[PDB]
């Protein structure tokens, strides 16, 4: 991208932009042995507002600055900052919205619009609460030996069985099943980190891609993809020609679109239904986890949540979309565990063309990265960054936040597309297990937690904790 | 390979396997800054019993079990850990039996082993004999003269010497005659470190196969192999046919097993610069690590300095089958080649997904066995860092795991020509040692540090004083 | 290039040649944590006077004997060290005399000769001098507030202004029109470390220059040079107009083509090319440094002011002859390219097996002459860390070793742009120092700290603060 792929490490240098000194070649990748997060944090207090780095020979530059922030991602999405960095060749995964650019993406993106807009998704809450109840069914069943439960399991198949549910209508006992069809071809495609800066290695040797394209050797073969593109190819003809209709997943959300910019293609819809897979499964199962630690080693936020659960839904109540919109406190600890944990924990555009953003130049090509994790914990905007308060999320503290700061699902035209859904599916998993349960660390329990190194947030050990059957 | 090149960095953590944890791109590369095994004992003191690594993006799985390495390397052989890493395009060398893979390994595997029998070791003894009574000659090369002596020049131009006539039926004496376009062109051939992990780039780039092969880069050219080739094509062609003056070596044997679906003249010529490859630097690397261990520790040396004579009173033409006899010398052998095994590693490609005792090994991952830690691991050695001979002779040593000293692999796939490789340097160290001695010289290193790199050997090549008998 | 872009980690161990013991892929590259600078002197205290280590698989034989560079750069150049590192696509740059390899350098390098001579550069002077009236215009209204000022900011404007005039005959104030089409271009090229080492990942990945020569993907695109090249076009046609006719680098080369084959018109626009990334960084880094050594060392500062009145007094304009006259500033440019030779060091691809003052060198190796460590060399030079103009004096004629002394290579294929590079910094050297005084201020940076990349650059611009004269 940047420079047809030509050496770039005196660039920061001659822009007059600090940051870590380079080697050759491999630019500051040595720099990722403390991992993205402390490196980002790393670099933050010790560069400043603003500070440039080379994954390789890409030039990513970092900014802090609110003003310089809403520019990228918002005021200049369309024109210049519209894209991710650039991706090998997928295949037909290329006209996936995440791979999509410019043209292309924009249209994906009004076409995918009004599947996740909040009247469709209160048509979904039926089908993810169904879960909350396979969740508690399955999580019951260790709360009477008393013995550790690994959270990233009885999530990992609860993020597993949601996905599954809403985004084939493929309803499955995941924990209990493993051998199901679908989730051993699904856990299959999910050994892909297909969206990782680091996926390929572009950053280092950029060269790859116009290589790969010209030799058409790809790097997510039709053997990855087959499975479900089979099971959609069986899927929008068989159960749909019920006249009962009923369904309300993703798949039909997006059938029921195709007719009266614009027109979804089937291979369109296959890619959005495994990005939405990407997108959604370890995700959802992190946060779920990071919420649960939090709550347990908080054990007065924990109660105090756990009696305005019963408080609006008496007697373990079914959670439905008015009422879980009904709680703030809920709310209030969601937004907070996301702070400390950011999952994608930075946020990326590339520099379609020479750019001057609110003072500073920009050239085309070159990386403009939004460091989520750093300025979650940045003090200068929070009190005790380092400390698990879902007190800044009380709406008496609402002003002070900057949603260019906090940015867990990003801002602007390219931000999150599912993000009332995650929100809405993590809440009925919350609700149900936090009615039924009561979480305990014990000394099987990683404490303090220790994080990934990679790109994607997640727990370095699983996360353990014990569960009492409660009140 | 694994995972179709794709980053690969989440699978030790995500199988519960601890290792050290890689850097992107890279992957644990950096650790090779120790050398492939001072590397693999850091992580087995600290990791246990089994970890796992990533060299690039190749995830590497290390294992430590005999019950473990006995189903890779024996029981799941032809299934599952049939061959060691992918290569990239070598042309006529994609014949030879270390590149090839699968079922296509095994045909070639097949028309070869009669070669490697001993009832033809045994006629070969003659030969390489030989190069003995050209050894110890040259050796008295500034032995006499009186002067530090390193010893590679003199293993190193001994080595050379019997592969050449072994493997082509070419008698030279490479350090007298290094002009000989033989001695010339497989040395310019040596210069590749071919079977090297690292020789390309495939580890940390394995995008780069399917690149070459599809754009014919020729890694291994047709230049370095064809004074070899048209060699053999002269030995072979015109060949020893017309006349029958019928010499006993490698080529020669291939050649007659074509008389006997077979095997063609060019996948002939694949097997004889392999045996090169195989032959060479490693055969030279033992001889210097037995020097080194016998000249600092002296009693050893002395204790068959005669027993040598007590076989053959003296100066006796040592014939295969008084060779065999020397059950000390035999095992002091097997000592250097407990510490010092020459591949470090051992290494196979899990061909298709499988769990194999307790463990899960799922496809495209190299499963490595770590020979140089065992061998020096006090789980099952006292004194790992010992020289000691003699904790191998007897049925006092069936207690030795053949699955934790392996410095020639076990199983359908391990070294065709160890027999050979024994035999070749035990009938060297004798007319050696039994001409001369050796004392630690004011150059020596001690303790041995050795090569960081992927073939083992001496970090300074070895120096010692070599006296009159 | 190497042994067909194999492993080669082997090899130094092997010749007995000493070095860092290289990583798997990376080789040394670790090492230039440091920088090339500090990384050749610490091999040359380690290992002694020839030393290897490993470009990713690219082998590097460095070498510091005398009759050892004078057979690698002068004796064995036509026959064994003719060309540096392999390049890879890079379209009609690849007759770039700087790019050529073997017989189509030679008759570059044959058709460029006439162009460089001492002559050509004196009718060149009186043009190139109208940039120091710029220059000092410049520099002065940054002096006129008191804030110090950042040199690379008027020197870098300088340097582009000189070869944008001299390479493609025009006349502009880059420093002043800034969005001049030029400007705006020449700019654009400069981007590219283009005849870096590391400009692509040929270290690392050998394989990458026949893979992209087969695919014809190009680096070196054609939008990067299209303005500049279109410009020699409607250039040329005008002058010949066959009355007025300038001295500068384009009409020299256009001279050459009318009545040993003739430079072609892409050849043309090749060259010109080339001088910008052979003079912009160069000048203008070479320029910072004599400022920071002369602010550094106010007795030279004023020692060389005074030879300048003396032979140029009232602030008289520059000429060649006024130039050369100037012994003091002669000794003082050679005195700072001694410490800061821009380069680094001086390569040669050994294209065929030779053994050169008695040591084996195979083919496809880098021999290089590690010119930053030598320049530094306590063998050679008694306290090799101080700035001393005197060491290049008459007295002290010959005991510079022109082959320890390479801030310009040496042999047949050194600086064909040497005569001219160092009239050009000269001529700007005498008109600022005519005008100005240069004092180091609390952000100047003592010690000095050097760029790390391969072509020797101060770590943080020199910041100075500018006072006038009279
Ligand atoms: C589980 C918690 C989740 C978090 C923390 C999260 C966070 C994010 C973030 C930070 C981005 C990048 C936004 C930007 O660059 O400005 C993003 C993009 C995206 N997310 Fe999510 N997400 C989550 C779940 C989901 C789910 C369940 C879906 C739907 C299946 C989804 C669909 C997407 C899509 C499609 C994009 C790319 C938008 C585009 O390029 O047009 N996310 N998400
Ligand atoms: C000190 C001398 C030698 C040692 C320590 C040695 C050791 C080894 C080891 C450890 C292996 C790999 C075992 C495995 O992965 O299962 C091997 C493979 C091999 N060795 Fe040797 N070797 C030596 C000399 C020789 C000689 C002289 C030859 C023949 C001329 C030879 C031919 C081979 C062949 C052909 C293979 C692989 C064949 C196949 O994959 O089927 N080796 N050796
Ligand atoms: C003070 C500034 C300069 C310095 C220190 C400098 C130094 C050098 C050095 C060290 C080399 C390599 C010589 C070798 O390998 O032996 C070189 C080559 C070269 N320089 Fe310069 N140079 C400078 C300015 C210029 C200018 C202004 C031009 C032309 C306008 C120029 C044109 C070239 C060319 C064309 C070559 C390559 C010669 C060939 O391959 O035939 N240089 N220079
Ligand atoms: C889906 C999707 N499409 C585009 C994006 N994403 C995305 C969604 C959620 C999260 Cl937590 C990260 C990303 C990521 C992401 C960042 C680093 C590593 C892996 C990722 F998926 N990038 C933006
Ligand atoms: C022949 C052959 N085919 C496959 C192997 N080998 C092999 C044979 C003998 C030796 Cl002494 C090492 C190796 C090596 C080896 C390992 C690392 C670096 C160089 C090697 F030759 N072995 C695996
Ligand atoms: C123009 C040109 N053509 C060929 C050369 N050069 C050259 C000229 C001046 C300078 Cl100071 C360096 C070089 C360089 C050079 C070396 C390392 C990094 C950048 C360079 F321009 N090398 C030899």
């Amino acid at each position: 991208a940047y420079l047809y792929g030509t050496h770039s490490h005196g660039l920061f240098k001659k822009l007059g932009i600090p940051g870590p000194t380079p080697l050759p070649f491999l630019g500051n990748i040595l720099s990722y042995h403390k991992g993205f997060c402390m490196f980002d944090m790393e670099c933050h207090k010790k560069y400043g507002k603003v500070w440039g780095f080379y994954d390789g020979q890409q030039p990513v530059l970092a900014i802090t600055d609110p003003d310089m922030i809403k520019t990228v991602l918002v005021k200049e999405c369309y024109s210049v900052f519209t894209n991710r960095r650039p991706f090998g060749p997928v295949g037909f995964m290329k006209s996936a919205i995440s791979i999509a650019e410019d043209e292309e993406w924009k249209r994906l993106r009004s076409l995918l619009s009004p599947t996740f807009t909040s009247g469709k998704l209160k048509e979904m809450v039926p089908i993810i609460a169904q879960y909350g109840d396979v969740l508690v069914r399955n999580l019951r069943r260790e709360a009477e030996t008393g013995k550790p439960v690994t959270l990233k399991d009885v999530f990992g198949a609860y993020s597993m069985d949601v996905i599954t549910s809403t985004s084939f209508g493929v309803n499955i006992d995941s924990l209990n099943n493993p051998q199901d069809p679908f989730v051993e071809n699904t856990k299959k495609l999910l050994r892909f980190d297909f969206l990782d800066p680091f996926f390929l290695s572009i950053t280092v040797f950029p060269f790859l891609i116009p290589i790969l394209e010209v030799l058409n050797i790809c790097v997510f073969p039709r053997e990855v993809t087959n499975f479900l593109r089979k099971s959609v190819k069986r899927m929008k003809e068989s159960r749909l020609e019920d006249t009962q209709k009923h369904r309300v997943d993703f798949l039909q959300l997006m059938i029921d679109s195709q007719n009266s910019h614009k027109a979804l293609s089937d291979l369109e819809l296959v890619a959005q239904s495994i990005i939405f897979i990407f997108a959604g499964y370890e995700t959802t199962s992190s946060v779920l986890s990071f919420i649960m630690y939090e709550l347990a080693t908080h054990p007065d936020v924990q109660q105090k949540l756990q009696e305005e659960i019963d408080a609006v839904l008496p007697n373990k109540a079914p959670p439905t979309y008015d009422t879980v919109l009904q709680m703030e406190y809920l709310d209030m600890v969601v937004n907070e565990t996301l702070r400390l944990f950011p999952i994608a924990m930075r946020l990326e555009r590339v520099c379609k063309k020479d750019v001057e953003i609110n003072g500073m130049f920009i050239p085309k090509g070159v990386v403009v990265m939004i460091p989520s994790y750093a300025l979650h914990r940045d003090p200068k905007y929070w009190t005790e960054p380092e400390k698990f308060l879902p007190e800044r999320f009380s709406k008496k503290n609402k002003d002070n936040i900057d949603p260019y700061i906090y940015t867990p699902f990003g801002s602007g035209p390219r931000n999150c597309i599912g993000m009332r859904f995650a929100l809405m599916n993590m809440k009925l998993a919350l609700i149900r297990v936090l009615q039924n349960f009561s979480f305990k660390p014990c000394k099987e329990t990683q404490i303090p937690l220790k994080l990934s190194l990679g790109g994607l947030l997640q727990p370095e050990k699983p996360v353990v904790l014990k569960v009492e059957s409660r009140d």
